[PDB]
């Protein structure tokens, strides 16, 4: 349960131009070996079971943002499988999350980034909207409200790891 299919697109699918543009907005010098599509149902079921109750709840908000997260090689099977859970950061821009620090180079070279939807809704500065309600809290916190360049998601489900990005130097 919770299996998983990895579809490689190819550069002449407009799929792969969507992600490879916003990819290039800040990334446009490193060269892109591949793309994949991961596709994980029971992820991905979670992961709108989640966005159902979010959207139910957060009124005129657009809940769900595509950001990215930059990580080793070793830790692929890993999110393909679990999406991000046990809080775990993700980039507005390509190139936050193309740091060596995030996406190590592999033995050759080879560096990845996931382009994933992250339901962040309501957010701030785990906090709580009203202290005075400690049960309801904020949906995600950021670095800065009204210019963020990150977001940091903490429950289960609220981040799926759609596409999968290999690139190099
Ligand atoms: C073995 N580990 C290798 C490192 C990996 C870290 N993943 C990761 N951390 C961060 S912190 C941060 C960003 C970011 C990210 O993209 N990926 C981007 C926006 C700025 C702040 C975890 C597993």
């Amino acid at each position: 349960q919770q299996n998983f299919c990895v579809v490689e697109l190819l550069p002449s699918d407009p799929e792969y131009n969507t992600v490879a543009s916003k990819f290039n907005q800040t990334c446009s010098h490193f060269r892109i070996e591949k793309i994949e599509r991961i596709q994980n149902p029971d992820l991905w079921n979670s992961y709108q079971a989640k966005k159902k109750t979010m959207d139910a709840k957060n009124g005129q908000t657009m809940n769900e943002k595509q950001l990215f997260h930059g990580t080793d090689a070793g830790s692929v099977p890993h999110v393909n499988r679990n999406g991000f859970n046990r809080g775990t950061y993700f980039a507005v821009n390509a190139n936050y999350s193309a740091n060596d620090t995030y996406s190590r180079p592999d033995a050759n070279g080879r560096k990845h980034v996931y382009y994933v939807r992250v339901l962040t809704g309501i957010y701030t500065h785990p906090p709580s909207k009203n202290p005075q309600n400690p049960t309801d809290l904020y949906d995600t916190v950021t670095d800065n409200v009204h210019h963020p360049s990150l977001f940091v998601a903490f429950y289960d489900y609220q981040a799926y790891p759609e596409y999968l990005i290999t690139f190099r130097k």
